């Protein structure tokens, strides 16, 4: 009797505050993040083996063998994610006897790409756990959880924001401080504000960032450094995800708009390579076709762009866009947080 | 006091049954279509103008203008659509009384994407207007009066699903019948079905397909003509329908594939067009990548086609499909209908 279970959890659009999450800023000044979470998806599976083994597999199709023995994986560099999910539910929650299994996942977009894949695919390692062992982790604990072993059990470098929209789903507005406390706020947002949102973003893939270690060991060392002018850049990414959050409570999307332009050129201030010509071109381009405000997804350098184009510019944006390298594409927000399913027992 | 109304309708995978719905075929034996909606959209915008003028603007931003005068607008061949939505209004809900406006529509997919975009456009004007003039109709009302607009008051030739699909949302099972008699069967699909199916569908844009009309008066001369073993693959495909029906309703995947086989076989015996050397090349190597099971989303000759993969075979499908031409893509099912909200007054 083989027992397969799968997990989801959606990838994210980062709206707003992007940077601030990052470890001096957040535990010194307190950082704000407006995100929301989008129709693409971090999968993971679990398939209990007849044999003695525990096998892993990733996104790239990475794999992994071990014979089942009872001392912790090692973290030698391979599939470390993988293997500290299983090395944390084994010790906390089998009594430290090993379970005979084989840990895959897959990702509807890959690392660099701005959608908090790295993070997300932690998160539904873990809720398949979750599944397969009827643990009893609340949203918060399964982010703090993929916080810990991520940042700490891996040693991972980065932001605080992808667990918790991995894990709560929907349109969040999340106040990071010190000692790894964080509160979500969820946003309740009019069906019509989502639906002239929609309405009015574009999605452009630009192709795989590998600037995102290099922008959050600048953006960590503007804080711990002293560099004035970056950490009030830093500051005013800070404000204008408020300003963005109560924008989009009030259904001001002129407010809306101005508070994306403020808020990319204090992004673009922050580090060196957060944008760079490529992507100011890109951006460029979709101004004079139409679009209103836009930036980087993620924490920059490459990966998803996001506008806001008035609907009657619309389909020229498209068109502009169309003539760029990336792809096109609609945004389409999801409410669902991370979810699991049986396929056998 | 300008009043600004937009409206959306989501653009629809066809999964099964598509030919069995055209005019006499469905007229002759009954039709049968199971189809689902996604996260992609049809627009209308209406606002109303405060000069003594109609204005008309498309999806490839083709614009008309015309002055206030109380006769119906004549269908020209530019832009038929817009105006004889905007006839059937003036003349059934305003008393023959024009009424300044402009009515424009933009779709997230361009008309020979096989997502059903052209009937869609229609619906989500009649859905705007709706909302403009508080109009008591339902979702048979808009889907039948799409009907009528699309194939009637312009003459078009084309099936019958899009409208329904466009109207009602979700996964239905469409049985049609002679005199535009439609029955909609609204299927109610497990969760974990409907995660499983995501899980497992790839969709690839090949192109816009030039070969849709060719395609349906093929199949409507098959009927006609008495072409025998052509009306026996159009009756495999009708069957092949229900048995997707049936095995999305008990959660079998392993007959969901099989009826997915036989009825891309069946569709392609057809005719002629819905499938070429350019899209078995693709089918062949989704294949061999690991893909059970796959077929062109709308009448054929291009578009989105669809393959259902095992999850440990969906990256490998995934890459292998990078080197081909065309986009890929996740596949989200969205339940909503087509819904209308309102910027100004
Ligand atoms: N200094 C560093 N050294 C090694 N790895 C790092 C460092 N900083 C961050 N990382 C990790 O690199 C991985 C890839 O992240 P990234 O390229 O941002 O892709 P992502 O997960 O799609 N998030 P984003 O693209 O920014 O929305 C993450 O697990 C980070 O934690
Ligand atoms: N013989 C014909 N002559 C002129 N127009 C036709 C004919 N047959 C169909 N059409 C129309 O051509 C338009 C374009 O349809 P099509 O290329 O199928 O794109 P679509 O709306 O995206 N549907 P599909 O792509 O099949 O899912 C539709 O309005 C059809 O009604
Ligand atoms: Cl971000
Ligand atoms: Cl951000
Ligand atoms: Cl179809
Ligand atoms: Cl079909
Ligand atoms: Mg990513
Ligand atoms: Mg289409």
């Amino acid at each position: 009797n083989p027992t397969i279970i799968r997990a989801r959890a959606p990838l994210r659009l980062g709206l707003a505050g992007g940077g601030t999450d990052v470890a001096p800023y957040a535990d010194t000044f307190g950082g704000y993040v407006l995100n929301a979470t989008i129709d693409r998806y971090a999968y993971a599976v679990i398939k209990t083996l007849t044999i003695p083994a525990v096998r892993f597999v990733s996104t790239d199709q990475q794999v992994e063998k071990h014979q089942l023995i009872s001392e912790p994986l090692e973290l030698n560099g391979t599939l470390n994610l993988h293997k500290a999910v299983y090395n944390h539910m084994i010790r906390n929650y089998n009594h430290g006897k090993p379970i005979a299994l084989e840990l895959s996942t897959f990702c509807d977009a890959p690392a660099g790409s701005g959608l908090g894949s790295s993070s997300t695919l932690v998160v539904v390692m873990i809720k398949a756990f979750v599944e397969l062992l009827n643990l009893p982790l609340d949203d918060y604990a399964i982010a703090q959880l993929a916080y810990r072993i991520e940042r700490v059990d891996c040693g991972l470098a980065g932001g605080r924001q992808d667990q918790y929209s991995a894990t709560f789903g929907g349109f969040n507005f999340m106040e990071f401080y010190a000692a790894a406390r964080t509160i979500v706020n969820p946003l309740r947002i009019k069906n019509w504000v989502l639906c002239e949102l929609e309405a009015s973003l574009v999605l452009f893939y630009t192709g795989v960032s590998r600037e995102s270690a290099k922008i959050i060991q600048d953006q960590s060392d503007n804080v711990v450094s002293h560099k004035t002018a970056a950490i009030e850049a830093m500051h005013g990414i800070k404000r204008e995800a408020l300003v963005m959050k109560e924008a989009l409570l009030k259904g001001d999307f002129k407010a809306f708009v101005a508070s994306m332009r403020l808020g990319w050129d204090n992004k673009k201030n922050s580090a060196r390579t957060v944008s760079n010509a490529h992507i100011d071109e890109i951006y460029d381009a979709a101004i004079r076709a139409g679009a209103q405000a836009g930036k980087v997804s993620g924490a920059g350098g490459g990966g998803f762009m996001l506008f806001f184009v008035p609907t009657e510019k619309r389909m020229d944006l498209i068109r502009t866009l169309g003539e760029y390298d990336g792809q096109v594409s609609n945004c389409h927000f999801t409410k669902n947080g991370t979810q699991a399913w049986r396929i056998a027992n």
